[PDB]
């Protein structure tokens, strides 16, 4: 027997601000309807539509044009699963709690997330805008305390599933493919005895971040690295445009002067099986672990990132 159609209006989005409106059956699933689909992070592809869910704004994947160039427009992103990831992670990082630290934006551990409490507290500490308007206007409510969506952003960005493991360097570099780096430039020069002198110019993401010294005035008076001569040769910073640089190392124990660096990551254990920790150098050296606060008038850690304060500078070389 034909049971009489019932059905409710309902609104699809791939942003949150353009809704796209749907008339849907309540005898059948919304995945069956629209394919996955979400309500503020809640994966709701199995469940029938319910009378309170009329009006209310729903996530799906960008499966038609329009989607697909609204989802471009505001992630700049065209990877098919970019929507799910974003939204099985925001299901999460929506329970996870943002204390306020010392004057910034933290995250309480859960999920492992200590390498993202300690991106997310570098950043309010660097000049860096962000290029797609998602990660503008999730950064922007994340500095006012509510970062839920900015992690949830960083998580579907990196390709990181709430509760895996992330390298601190690894997600600047994501992040920073994202922001607007056209203004920052980097000159070296390396020097072989043997072989001469090549100056090498660098650009955006690459004029900003260094592996091998988490020292930047080691970086300046010349860093020993190998040649293809067999021999060391030494490269240094010849001239430096940007706002900040970032020096990183595989973690070491390394001592944190007051007043000569921005903020530091320390990793203590070994690879894949350890826990970073936030250094930010403010009146005092604070530690920030999370919700966790201690300060010191020293600091001596494994420390494997350091980021810096510039403007303009050139080599006397
Ligand atoms: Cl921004
Ligand atoms: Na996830
Ligand atoms: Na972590
Ligand atoms: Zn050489």
């Amino acid at each position: 027997s034909h049971m009489e159609v019932r059905t409710i209006k309902v609104f699809t989005t791939v942003d949150n601000i353009n809704l796209h409106t749907q008339v849907v059956d309540m005898s059948m699933t919304y995945g069956q309807q629209f394919g996955p689909t979400y309500l503020d992070g809640a994966d709701v592809t199995k469940i029938k539509p319910h009378n309170s869910h009329e009006g209310k704004t729903f996530y799906v994947l960008p499966n038609d044009d329009t989607l697909r160039v609204e989802a471009f427009e505001y992630y700049h992103t065209t990877d098919p699963s970019f929507l799910g990831r974003y939204m099985s992670a925001l299901n999460h990082t929506k329970k996870w709690k943002y204390p306020q630290v010392n004057g910034l934006t933290s995250i309480k551990w859960a999920d492992n997330n200590s390498y993202l409490a300690t991106a997310l507290l570098t950043l309010q500490q660097i000049e860096l805008k962000f290029n797609p308007p998602a990660l503008q206007d999730a950064y922007y409510r994340a500095r006012a305390g509510e970062a839920a969506n900015f992690c949830a952003l960083i998580l579907a960005y990196c390709n990181k599933t709430v509760g895996e493991l992330g390298d601190v360097r690894e997600t600047m570099s994501y992040l920073f493919q994202h922001a607007n780096l056209d203004s920052c430039k980097r000159v070296l020069n390396v020097v072989c005895k043997t072989c001469g002198q090549q100056q090498t110019t660098l650009k955006g993401v690459e004029a900003v971040m260094y592996m091998g010294t988490l020292s930047y005035e080691q970086f300046k008076k010349g860093v020993q690295i190998p040649c293809t001569c067999g021999k060391q040769a030494t490269k240094y910073l010849v001239q430096q445009e940007s706002p900040f640089v970032m020096m990183s190392a595989p973690p070491a124990q390394y001592e944190l002067k007051h007043g000569t660096f921005t903020c530091a990551s320390e990793y203590t254990g070994n690879y894949q099986c350890g826990h970073y920790k936030h250094i930010t150098s403010k009146e005092t050296l604070y530690c920030i672990d999370g919700a966790l606060l201690t300060k010191s008038s020293e600091y001596k850690g494994p420390i494997t990132d350091v980021f810096y304060k510039e403007n303009s500078y050139t080599t006397t070389i």
